[PDB]
C-alpha cells in the first residue's frame, strides 16, 4: 500500500511460530498509525486489568504510514504494551534508524505474545524471520549485546535491545535501539524481559511506497525549509540540542532543584546545552531523514565518544540531585543508556531518596554498607547508585522500582515526585498552567512530551500564552494532547512544531498515502480519539480519575524564591475544565454523545 506497507508480524513465543498477517488499513486509518494503532490492537487483544508483566500482555513495536518516507523526522517508531511502572497504557516513543529497517523490511507493526521457555533473541531481514538462542548474550549491557549480535547477523541489521534492567524486570528498564536511542518510560522493557526477550535485529531492503513521490518531494522540500528558517529547529536544536533548554526553563524559575524543593538555580549554566557545546560535544547525532539534528555526541572525561544526553537527563543527574558535574551527567547517560533505564525515573529517584535522607527516613547505617551517600552534591554517590539500583545491591534494591514504590516503604509518599506512579520531569508546573493539566491527565502517567504546553507558556509556539494565567489553558491543553497523538501515530518527531501546524501534517499524509484521505479538522478529531481511546483502556485497567492529580508539595507549597516565586498549581479549578472540554463527566468518564461523535461506539454503556 502507500505509506503503510500492509503487513503485521505476529510473533509467539511460547509456540515459537514467526507469522504474517494484513494490516487491518481501516483500523490503521481510523488510528492515523504508530500510536494509535498500536493501542488500539492492544485493547482488543488484552484484558487491560492484568499484570503487565504476565505472559499474556502483549508488547507492539509500531511504525507509522511516514515512518521511513522521504519526509522530515520519519525515523520515529513506538513501543506500546501495559506500563509496569504505572499500571496505565504504555506508549514509549523512540528515533534513530531502527524502525525504518523495519518498515522497509515490509512490516508496519511486530506483535510479540507469551513468553519463551529461554532468553531468545529474533533476527528479521526482509520477510525472514527467526527466533534464536540468546543465552550468550543475556546479561550483557546495550553496547556489547549490540556488538556480539553484529558478529552473527547481516551486516547493516539494528538493533533493538533490553539491557541488564530490563532481564531484572525493574520497572524503570528502558528499549533500546541503535545503542543510545530510546522508548524508555512506563518500564516497558521489563515486559519485554518478562518474555524473555533479549533483542530484535532487523534489515529492510525495501522503500517505501509513495502515492505521488514528484508531490511527496515538492512537501518534504517545503516543510524541510521553514524547519531550517525556524529560530529552534533551524539553529537553537541543532547547534545545542535539547539542552538548549536549560537557561531558558531556569530563568523563568520553573527549573526543579533538589526534587523540586526550590525551582531556580544559579549554578544551571555549568550544565547548559551552551556549555556542552563549548566543551564535550563532539558532533550532531540526527535521527533518520532529520534536518533538526538535535541529537548528541559528546566525549566522556575517559575519552569515550557515545550518545549526548538530553535536557531532562542533565535535569535529573543536575539540578534535581544538587550536582552541576556535566562530565557526570554525560557518564550517567551512557550508564543508563548501557544499563537500559530511564534517565528520568533513575534520577528523579535518587533524588527522592536524596530527600528522604535530607529528612532522616534513610539512616546512615541503611546505606553504610553501600559506601555511597545520598548527600545532596555528591555527583559520586549519585553516578554509584546507578548500578545497585539496576542489580538491586544493599539499599539500590529500594530504589531499583522508583519513587513511588520507595517512599511508600518509608510511610513518605509525599516526597516521591510522581503521577500515577512516574517521575515528572524537568519543568516546575507551579509556574506553569497548562503543562501542570498535561501531568495530572496524561494516560502514561507524569510526563510532559505527550502535551508540551511549554511550546506555547515558555517557548511561543505557536503563540506565546501567559504561563501564570488560567483562562484557556484546558481547552489548549486538549489541543495539544490530540495533536500530539496525530504527530506520535504519523511516525514523525514532535519537534516539528518549531514550524509545523496541523495542515503542514494533512500535506505530508496525503501526498504518501492518497490525496484527500484526511482534512485538518479530520486529523485532529483522530487524535482525540486516539486519547480517548488511551482512557478507556486505562478505566478497563482499573486507573481511575481520582489517579489525575499532582503532588500536594506542587498544589500547596509555593515556589520559595525566583522569577516565579509565590505560585502553585491550580489543578482544582483547571481538572473539571479540563473534563469539561474533554466531552467527559464530572468523573472523567467519556459521554456517550462523545463517544458516538469520535467514531468509538464500540465502548457506549461499558463505562
Ligand atoms: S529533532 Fe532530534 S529527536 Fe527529533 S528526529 Fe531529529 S535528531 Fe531525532
Ligand atoms: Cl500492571
Amino acid at each position: 500500500m502507500y505509506g503503510y506497507d500492509g503487513k503485521v508480524l505476529r510473533i509467539n513465543l511460547k509456540e515459537r511460530t514467526c507469522k504474517s498477517e494484513n494490516l487491518d488499513l481501516d483500523k490503521a486509518k481510523k488510528f492515523i498509525g504508530c500510536r494509535g494503532l498500536g493501542v488500539k490492537t492492544l485493547f482488543d487483544e488484552i484484558d487491560p486489568k492484568i499484570d503487565a508483566l504476565s505472559p499474556e500482555n502483549k508488547f507492539i513495536i509500531v511504525t507509522g504510514p511516514l515512518t521511513g518516507a522521504p519526509v522530515p523526522t520519519s525515523g520515529r517508531f513506538m513501543v506500546v504494551t501495559k506500563a509496569p511502572l504505572t499500571g496505565t497504557i504504555g506508549i514509549s516513543n523512540s528515533g534513530g534508524k531502527w524502525g525504518v529497517d523495519l518498515k522497509k523490511a515490509g512490516w508496519d507493526m511486530i506483535i510479540v505474545e507469551d513468553k519463551a521457555d529461554s532468553p531468545v533473541y529474533i533476527e528479521i531481514v526482509d520477510d525472514k524471520v527467526e527466533i534464536k538462542d540468546a543465552s550468550q548474550l543475556w546479561g550483557k549491557v546495550t553496547s556489547e549485546t549490540t556488538k556480539e549480535l553484529e558478529k552473527i547477523t547481516e551486516n547493516k541489521s539494528k538493533v533493538l535491545c533490553i539491557g541488564p534492567a530490563g532481564e531484572r524486570l525493574s520497572l524503570m528498564a528502558a528499549v533500546m535501539n541503535d545503542v543510545d536511542r530510546t522508548a524508555a518510560r512506563g518500564g516497558v522493557g521489563a515486559v519485554m524481559g518478562s518474555k524473555n526477550l533479549k533483542a530484535i535485529t532487523v534489515k529492510g531492503t525495501g522503500k517505501i511506497a509513495l502515492a505521488d513521490k514528484e508531490k511527496v518531494k515538492k512537501v518534504s522540500v517545503e516543510k524541510i525549509t521553514t524547519l531550517k528558517n525556524d529560530p529552534v529547529a533551524g539553529q537553537g536544536m541543532p547547534t545545542y540540542g535539547t539542552a538548549i533548554l536549560v537557561n531558558i526553563i531556569n530563568e523563568n524559575g520553573v527549573h526543579p532543584v533538589k526534587n523540586f524543593q526550590e525551582s531556580y538555580t544559579n549554578q544551571a549554566d555549568k550544565i547548559s546545552g551552551e556549555t556542552l557545546t563549548a566543551n564535550q560535544l563532539v558532533r550532531k547525532n540526527p535521527c533518520y531523514s532529520c534536518p533538526i539534528g538535535c541529537g548528541r555526541w559528546v566525549r566522556l572525561k575517559d575519552g569515550t565518544e557515545c550518545g549526548g544526553p538530553e535536557y531532562e537527563t542533565l535535569w535529573c543527574f543536575g539540578s534535581d540531585c544538587g550536582s552541576y558535574d556535566l562530565d557526570a551527567i554525560n557518564e550517567a547517560n551512557m550508564l543508563c543508556n548501557e544499563y537500559g533505564i530511564d534517565t528520568i525515573t533513575c534520577g528523579a529517584t535518587i533524588a527522592a531518596a536524596m530527600e528522604l535522607y535530607q529528612r532522616g527516613y534513610i539512616k546512615d547505617e541503611e546505606i553504610a554498607g553501600d559506601n555511597l551517600s545520598l548527600k545532596w552534591g555528591d555527583t559520586e554517590s549519585m553516578i554509584g547508585w546507578i548500578k545497585r539500583m539496576v542489580y538491586s545491591e544493599g539499599f539500590g534494591a529500594k530504589m531499583t522500582n522508583g519513587s513511588y514504590r520507595l517512599c511508600e516503604g518509608y510511610g513518605a509518599p509525599e516526597y516521591s515526585m510522581t503521577v500515577k506512579k512516574q517521575e515528572i520531569p524537568a519543568y516546575d508546573p507551579r509556574g506553569i498552567q497548562g503543562h501542570g493539566i498535561t501531568y495530572a491527565v496524561n494516560n502514561r502517567g507524569g510526563c510532559h512530551i505527550k502535551g508540551y504546553m511549554i511550546n506555547p507558556e515558555i517557548l511561543g509556539y505557536p503563540e506565546k500564552l501567559d504561563r501564570f494565567a488560567l483562562d484557556g489553558k484546558a481547552a489548549y491543553a486538549k489541543l495539544f494532547h490530540d495533536l500530539t497523538a496525530v504527530i506520535d501515530s504519523l511516525g514523525l518527531c514532535i519537534f516539528t512544531t518549531f514550524g509545523l501546524g496541523i495542515q503542514d501534517y494533512v500535506d505530508m499524509y496525503n501526498a504518501v498515502v492518497g490525496e484527500s484521505t484526511y482534512d485538518a479538522d479530520s486529523l485532529l478529531e483522530a487524535g482525540d480519539r486516539i486519547w480517548t481511546l488511551e482512557k478507556l483502556f486505562n478505566l478497563a485497567a482499573g486507573i481511575d480519575s481520582s489517579q489525575d492529580t499532582l503532588p500536594k508539595r506542587l498544589l500547596e507549597e509555593p515556589i520559595p524564591d525566583g522569577p516565579s516565586k509565590g505560585e502553585v498549581h491550580r489543578l482544582d479549578v483547571l481538572l473539571p475544565e479540563y473534563y469539561s472540554v474533554r466531552g467527559w463527566s464530572k468523573e472523567g468518564i467519556p459521554t456517550e454523545e462523545t463517544l458516538k461523535k469520535l467514531g468509538l461506539d464500540e465502548y457506549i454503556g461499558k463505562f
